[PDB]
Formats: C-alpha cells, structure tokens, sequence
C-alpha cells in the first residue's frame, strides 16, 4: 500500500471508529539515502529499503505496512490497539539496533519514529496529517528520542 492508500484507509477508519494512531518509521534522512545512492548505487539503495521492509514485516506480521516515501514506512493502529503504540515503537527500535545487511554490506539505520494520534471529532481524516507525523519522525531523530508524538500547543498561552 502506498501513501494515498494510507490516507484513504485512515479516513475510513476514523469515520467508523472515531480514532486511531499512525506511526511513521523513517529509516534514514533523505540526504543520507542520497549519499548511499551516489556511493553504492541506486540498486543497492532499493535493496536496502526492501530489506528494511522485510524486517518490519517479520517483527510486525499482523500489521499492514504502508510505504509513505522512499525512506519512510507507515503503520495504522486502530482505536482498539492504540494501547500498543509504545510497544510497537520499542519493537521497531530493537529491530533496528542491528545493521541492515544488503549485498554483504551492513548499514546501521537509526530509525526515527513519529507517533500521531488522530481524532474524527476534528475531521483529522480530511486534513493533510501526513506532514505532521513525518515532522514528528524527524523530531524524534533530532531529539535523539525513541519516538516523538505530535504535541502542538492547545491554546495561545501555550503557543
């Protein structure tokens, strides 16, 4: 499933369940991916992301894995399993502690995890929320934390 499919499925689940959480797993900065492409070739970079995909699929078999960008994957956690958010993040962090090996070369991926709880009450499914979870994934990497939750100010005093 691609980016559009994720947006569509999120819209459908929100209307039906009222809430859900999206997790964005950013394997590496686009710039670093580009360094890999120039240094080892584009085919190598594709194999690397395919290997990353297989590892996530192996760790979370009961989860539908979406492809957001060339370096990002998305997971949709239904309202019923939002209580598993942190556990999923911890499992992904543990899974990527070891280098991803492709074509005999190990590549250490420092996965950035963005966490975005969405609510139907504010029509989140109709909004372009992708940018928010992606920014959160970058924020997790910048802060060096396990995962970063979308946490905007709730009022002017907090803004």
């Amino acid at each position: 499933y691609n980016r559009l499919r994720l947006q569509e499925d999120v819209s459908l689940r929100l209307q039906r369940d009222g809430a859900l959480t999206v997790i964005a797993a950013d394997l590496l900065p686009l710039a670093l991916l580009n360094t890999i492409i120039r240094t080892l070739g584009y085919p190598f970079s594709n194999d690397l992301m395919l290997e990353a995909r297989d590892r996530i699929r192996a760790e979370l078999p009961d989860f539908t894995l979406y492809k957001i960008s060339p370096t990002r994957f998305g997971l949709l956690l239904p309202r019923q399993q939002q209580e598993e958010t942190e556990s999923v993040c911890l499992r992904l962090l543990r899974a990527f502690e070891s280098p991803v090996v492709c074509r005999g070369i190990p590549i250490k991926a420092n996965v950035g995890l963005g966490v975005l709880p969405l609510a139907d009450d504010t029509l989140d499914g109709d909004q372009d929320w992708l940018r928010l979870v992606v920014s959160a994934a970058d924020d997790a990497r910048d802060r060096g934390v396990g995962w970063a939750r979308y946490n905007p100010p709730l009022d002017q005093a907090q803004q």
